[PDB]
């Protein structure tokens, strides 16, 4: 496991979601199943060009995964991935520049839910989590574990957990008085309401 540092602003921002008041949190997961469309999309695109692209998976789906024992809500895709490199780098530059103009709109009276227009949709996690975990398999790289509690700084391992063959999971580790999005009724309302013509089948497993 390595251990990173965010700068200032990423930091800061981290924290203004993680600890604010604000009611309409639900929003999270529309920013999350908005990745992971992206993320399909992405795959998709490539494999026109080049059809070897699946051999990772032909599936492009998203599932939505709820854990009562563990506290957690799993958004899993077949997406494009990860790799490495995009986790530590790659990502952060888009991070960084996607707060700076968040946090400008913020200042100038916008609201939190128009988060993902600033390409930072992802930080949206900590409205409801305590901790965030990336699994994530990219085509050209081995398979990472992301993961933060949003103090200020990340870590990435290698990931031996069940292979995934291509995609990302985001496990959201959610806070103790945010367990409403653990129940079905509740993320299938969520789904309805904000994601129900992303162009890939979303199937929300129960318990
Ligand atoms: C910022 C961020 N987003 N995120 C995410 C989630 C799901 C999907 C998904 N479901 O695939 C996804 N996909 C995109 C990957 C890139 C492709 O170009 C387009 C699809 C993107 C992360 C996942 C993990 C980490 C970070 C992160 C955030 N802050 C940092 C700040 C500094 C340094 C690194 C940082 C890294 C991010």
């Amino acid at each position: 496991m390595e251990t990173f540092a965010f700068q200032a602003e990423i930091a800061q921002l981290m924290s203004l979601i993680i600890n604010t008041f604000y009611s309409n949190k639900e929003i999270f997961l529309r920013e999350l199943i908005s990745n992971s469309s992206d993320a399909l999309d992405k795959i998709r695109y490539e494999s026109l060009t080049d059809p070897s692209k699946l051999d990772s998976g032909k599936e492009l789906h998203i599932n939505l995964i709820p854990n009562k024992q563990d506290r957690t809500l799993t958004i899993v895709d077949t997406g494009i991935g990860m790799t490495k490199a995009d986790l530590i780098n790659n990502l952060g530059t888009i991070a960084k520049s996607g707060t700076k103009a968040f946090m400008e709109a913020l200042q100038a009276g916008a609201d939190i839910s128009m988060i993902g227009q600033f390409g930072v949709g992802f930080y949206s996690a900590y409205l409801v989590a305590e901790k965030v975990t990336v699994i994530t398999k990219h085509n050209d790289d081995e398979q990472y574990a992301w993961e933060s509690s949003a103090g200020g700084s990340f870590t990435v391992r290698t990931d031996t957990g069940e292979p995934m063959g291509r995609g990302t999971k985001v496990i959201l580790h959610l806070k103790e008085d945010q367990t409403e999005y653990l129940e079905e009724r509740r993320i299938k309302e969520i789904v309805k309401k904000h994601s129900q013509f992303i162009g890939y089948p979303i199937t929300l497993f129960v318990e």
